[PDB]
């Protein structure tokens, strides 16, 4: 049962690219994952090629034990990138476990609670508007933002997640300014800003309907006083979250203290000790676990730890199908479950890539049952299409 | 002004590697700073080279500019490997920019407010035990250890710092489990460790004799309940400080409350919010700032912040000369000053790596007053010391 | 390049005097600040007098050791005038740096991070009611209120400060019980405060239009009960800012709590200790520093520590163009910045006073590239405008 | 009753000056308060200067109406030397008023509560060694120490006050790091500062024999490390209190909470909203008031709230025979009195500048009963010792 070799494979995904661990046993098991490097994480495949090294020669049973020498061999370097390698070889492992027991591998996290998974349709109409060369149809005006959510409705998807656009100012463009798109490292929000986000809002609910539920993430793009400014100007949607990343729990509380909307955070944190002064803090209603940095199986005790601060969780699933295939087996087995995210919109090669897909019915995934995550990234297919030299980057 | 090329340069140091990163600006100036991956911390090459590709084509003079940016693109999986990435280019810059202005990097940080650091002789006789082949005169025994603080004292240094190391169980050897160097992530705390501390202690207490100061870092090896029993233990005994890694600021402050020695942390932490729960919680008397890691801009920051709960900092210097006079240059204009890490223990080929060396007189280090740090990496003899494939891993 | 002698300056500016820091190098270097005494100040020059003797003979290029050492000579009633007096030598030191480094005083302070700054149009109309003497058009009812307005918006300037007037009780006056204009040091808040408040700035967003933004200062002038009354009585507004000073943390975080506007504090305050206990409980929106009261150095210092709170800072600027250009520096330096305060009123001899006037573009601040500050007092002009016998006394 | 003039007149003191006000009312009747610009206090003459010119033509009754007044013209800059200008004029205002009311100054502050005051001899040995051309006989080494302590219990006094001296490091001389004497800002604690404590003290202690009590002043001259360590080497000790200020309210109450020493603070501070955050944190067991600072008037109000919570207060008495006689009324009127500060050696021409000395028997000053504080400043002898251009700069 000893690893015999943990490689890393990468290929393109139109403005960035995707990663992959592939993990192998002396019984000739393949376990795999996927991992991002473009979501402001270089260095990762860094951190997998070093720690990979310790653990060829140790049994693949063991995950726990390689993630407690790992967190010792890198502890003073902890979190971010480090984690994130961490992650990526835990949840390679849990694929090849699950695969040597011959059990999908929610089998490993408590059994299954759920079938099927309600999701939202994320960055709707974002990568419409910001990646058109990837995903039609474009969407350059209000009218295609309403458009958009109409064709949420029609294909039966209960949710969608939409995020900042000036529409009155040139050609319809993101407001990014905590990724430095624009370069304005104050994130002042003005009345631009909040005009915009209500004519994209207005626009998206009216193609909506009254049943679908619209998400709004803000990400990093201002401080304490500028969500305040845009939970003010938006007090009278209906929301089902505003999601707002944050550093400073005390400032993320006093948000939310005044919010009229449900808030969401935490997409970016690892373990339980990240998490904590949140919690303590009363900051979120809502908490994201990105189980692709942290590790499914970290997320799992960090799930739990939310269940008894009675908050519930959602996986941050943005990457390919792989990824949706790791947070369907997280989803399905977590009791406090909020909600769980996924890409509709998908680039022309996505199937090429992967042996499976996911698949939806009813606004739902449904969750799989083959032995680990549920699919497989294919070697031939990853090497078709060679990666750029993307994300935030 | 403008910065042309950021690369990246690496040599042999016995049982790690030297990292630089070397910036060129279009006059021809080439600002320098020392990394190091070693220290739990694979993939900071990797950010280097991503961002420096951003950096070239703008300001030399613009460094919290190049921050508000790298730190923006970066946001997500900010500190770690990330920051420290962020700060090698930024101590770069602060580099060329002193050299374009014809000044030691002191002048750009307040100016000077002393001309010699007190310095403390560290990893004494760590290095001695763990790297004889590097070090001499080699340590195997208590006598060895007596002899060490011995020398310290003989060649007018005023303290000493040492680790946790076993004497009683075989060939003299560190306690590491913190590192799993042995692995035993409980990091519990025994009656053997105990009597050893005691042991070594005493040894170096009888050579240091009374005016030399001893203190004793415990690294990431054990829990609050370990670290009390230490401090219990060790209750009698007069340390200038027990240095001690956590990222429970509660549970690090509930220790120090229990403390008849001054408690000091935090060399692993980056920028004002990382710091700011400990000093909260009451949880150091001393903060250590890792300069090499934040960069010294955003060091400065931190000084500032200690300064305003009373609290002094001190710099952590474990790499090469460059790295020394980085921190020199910190120590000279920071007024909040405990004191400066220093390694005398020196591999044979160190001097040969850099243009200059650091000069120590009656126990305290000379700030030079050279155009940018105070030495540059020799090219020519970084290539002469190809580098291992190091460290924690 | 040591100090040869630190003198200071003043002269007429209408209803107050200004000051000035005139520091002389070895190398016939000249460095100027100014300061002032008029806004509750008296003794500044004095404490002035007095430092400048001991930085005779010192560095120009070692500002924080004066600091520290000020600060050391002074400690026992340190804050208040005697740090506006360090502060003023401070800034003084700083241009003297630039000037022998050929640098505008941003190279000093991390390089600039933008190109323009935005204003606010501070006084406005306060100045035009208060001192008609010596600003047009005169502004004596509602009418004149609105006009203003009108007048700012198509200037171009985006933002407008008003402070609080009563119209319905004989001639337009301002209420300024804070400082004792009228006597009521209660400082009790009724209806006719109430409804005047109301009836000024319906008046000023009639003028203002939509897209000019309206802040509001309320100074010293009521008690956190008043403070609540105001901000309930305005609830419907839309105001970019209210602005309290207070000495009550936990009173003025009580009210901002309660706030539907974004508060803004701290004009007054020195140094991060002050500042700290608001951060602390929340009490601000933003923070307001005066960086020629503090020193730009020393706030430099309070804008990190503000930033590791997420909050973003103001400069406090109400005196000549020279304090226009020192807090144009500090500007064009921070990152968190939220905007900065100016005033568009001037009095008719202030161009003769100084070397370069301040220049805007479309509502924003040029930030100049001359070595030290960017403008330098007129000694000639400064004596054919002797000072009078001003300010809040 | 209305104040005619409000004038300052200034001597000699050796190495400071004395500084007075003089204030007369329609009547001829002329109030006077002692205050003092040496101790870190440059400006307070200007402030007085400015203030009084409001306060012709007042009533001289309305000594809180002129309070009120005062803190709303200067409510920017108040505390420090603001308050200090402030409070001098109130002390005079306070004389001028009981001296119309023909009754001694504790008469307007709840009449006497007690007919002496227990008193501890201050600066003691400190002043023999500081100033031996102006007190006798000369302190140079332990010996000299012991004999101090011996005339402090021959002469019947109770207690005695020191602060930090060096013994072993050539001439006897003060550790004033604090104040810059010497220039170590980072106020650091070593071996030497303790042993030298340690030395003096066993000397004080030797010659005070076992029934007079030893008070440690440590100033502003270290850290909170550098308090703890103190506190620990000194723990064997018996000290009345150990004095230490501070503006950190956390970090004083932290080194309270380790101390085996009754904690004394506060002398710098200015109002119950200066005091009130020591309080709340448990920071001292004795809070020291400078009435002279803060006006008798006023630091009855900080008595009141210090006795709400079970603290005893003692003056801040280290000025001329006014100041004293000043402490005197306010130490016959508080219930909560700790003790009082005094200073037993004098000028040569102390007794010359004033009409009335302080009168001590069995170790405690006798309350006088004569019109006003008990004491007036004599005109003709002021001008017979004309000051020097002293104290802390």
């Amino acid at each position: 049962l000893k690893v015999v070799s943990v490689d890393t494979l990468c290929c393109d995904a139109g403005w960035r690219n995707y990663h992959f661990v592939k993990l192998t046993t002396d019984e000739g098991i393949v376990g795999w994952s996927e991992f991002d490097e473009g979501f402001g994480s270089p260095g990762v495949t860094a951190v997998i090629e070093q720690l990979g090294k310790r653990l060829v020669g140790a049994s693949v049973m063991e995950h726990e034990r390689f993630f407690a020498e790992a967190y010792c061999l890198t502890r003073p370097a902890t979190g971010g990138v480090v984690s994130e390698g961490i992650g990526a070889i835990e949840n390679a492992l849990l694929d090849a476990k699950a695969k040597t027991l011959n059990v999908p591998c929610y089998e490993l996290l408590g059994g299954k609670l759920r079938d099927r998974v309600p999701v939202y349709w994320s960055h709707c109409p974002t990568w419409r508007i910001n990646h058109p060369k990837f995903f039609g149809p474009p969407v350059t005006d209000l009218d295609g933002v309403k458009r958009t959510a109409e064709e949420a409705r029609e294909r039966q998807f209960r949710a969608i997640k939409t995020n900042i656009f000036i529409h009155d100012d040139g050609p319809l463009h993101a407001w990014r300014p905590g990724f430095a798109v624009p370069f304005q490292p104050a994130l002042n929000v003005d009345r631009k800003v909040l005009r915009n986000l209500r004519a994209h809002l207005e626009a998206l609910r009216d193609g909506a309907g009254p049943d679908v539920e619209i998400l709004l993430d803000l990400n990093f793009n201002a401080k304490p006083e500028g969500y305040l400014k845009i939970l003010r100007e938006l007090a009278d949607f209906d929301l089902f979250w505003v999601e707002i990343d944050s550093y400073s729990p005390q400032g993320l509380a006093y948000v939310r203290n005044h919010s009229p909307h449900p808030i969401s955070s935490c997409e970016t944190l690892f373990g339980i000790r990240e998490f904590k002064p949140f919690f303590d803090a009363n900051a979120v209603d809502v908490a994201i676990v990105d189980t692709i940095w942290n590790g499914v199986w970290q997320s799992m005790k960090i799930a739990a730890f939310a269940d008894a601060h009675d908050i519930n969780v959602a996986p941050h699933n943005f990457y390919g199908h792989l990824c949706t295939m790791i947070n369907a087996n997280f989803a399905a087995a977590v009791p406090n479950l909020r909600i769980m995210e996924t890409d509709i919109d998908r680039l022309a090669w996505e199937d090429e890539l992967f042996t499976h897909a996911p698949e939806y019915q009813n606004g739902e995934l449904i969750i799989p049952d083959r032995p680990g995550w549920g699919t497989d990234p294919v070697e031939e297919a990853i090497l078709a299409h060679p990666p750029k030299v993307g994300g935030l980057l």
